[PDB]
């Protein structure tokens, strides 16, 4: 068995793509690429798509658990929020791709212990003004889950203790940090 079975992931995941088109609504610009639920199928997908740093400004990738759309309105995101990584323009070259892949691995490898169940997915925004990476979680009032996910994520990214990252609820973003680590 170990010689021919793929390695199943805890969760099936869906990769989404967003291309800004002023001709369409935001939701009409968001498309599902494909889904996977093994390590092998994850790396097959990741190895055939563009690195985030090579996307055009205005594009996103989103990696979300099967059944959760990468939008605030999903029942699993409307009460939640995001740990937000803000990148300056110089970090598109130095950090964006390595941070995104670490984020992807934090998700599929369930790296936040028993609070990995609060994780909905992650989004990378490629923007001329500054790129963003974020991990979305389901409930912004869950202090322990949100704090634990942020502390782990910060250290997995290897961010310096001299900086903080913040967590904002989607309700506030849709109209301030609820947590900082
Ligand atoms: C309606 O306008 C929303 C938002 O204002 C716009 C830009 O979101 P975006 O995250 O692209 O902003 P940035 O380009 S990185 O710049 P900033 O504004 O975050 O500093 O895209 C829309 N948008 C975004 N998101 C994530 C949703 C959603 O989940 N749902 C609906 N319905 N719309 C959404």
């Amino acid at each position: 068995p170990e010689h021919y079975i793929k390695h199943p992931l805890q969760n099936r995941w869906a990769l989404w793509f967003f291309k800004n088109d002023k001709s369409k609504t935001w939701q009409a610009n968001l498309r599902l690429i494909s889904k996977f639920d093994t390590v092998e199928d994850f790396w097959a997908l990741y190895n055939h798509i563009q690195l985030s740093s090579n996307l055009m400004p205005g594009c996103d990738y989103s990696l979300f658990k099967d059944g959760i759309e990468p939008m605030w309105e999903d029942e699993k995101n409307k009460r939640g929020g995001r740990w937000l990584i803000t990148l300056n323009k110089q970090q598109r070259r130095s950090d964006l791709d390595r941070f995104w892949l670490e984020t992807l691995l934090c998700l599929i490898g369930e790296s936040f212990d028993d609070y990995s169940d609060d994780v909905c997915g992650a989004v990378v925004n490629v923007r001329a003004k500054g790129d963003k990476i974020a991990i979305w979680t389901t409930e912004c009032e869950n202090r322990d889950a949100v704090t634990h996910i942020g502390r782990v994520y910060k250290e997995r990214l290897g961010l310096p203790p001299k900086i903080v990252i913040g967590y904002q609820s989607h309700a506030d973003t849709a109209t301030k940090n609820r947590f900082v680590v």
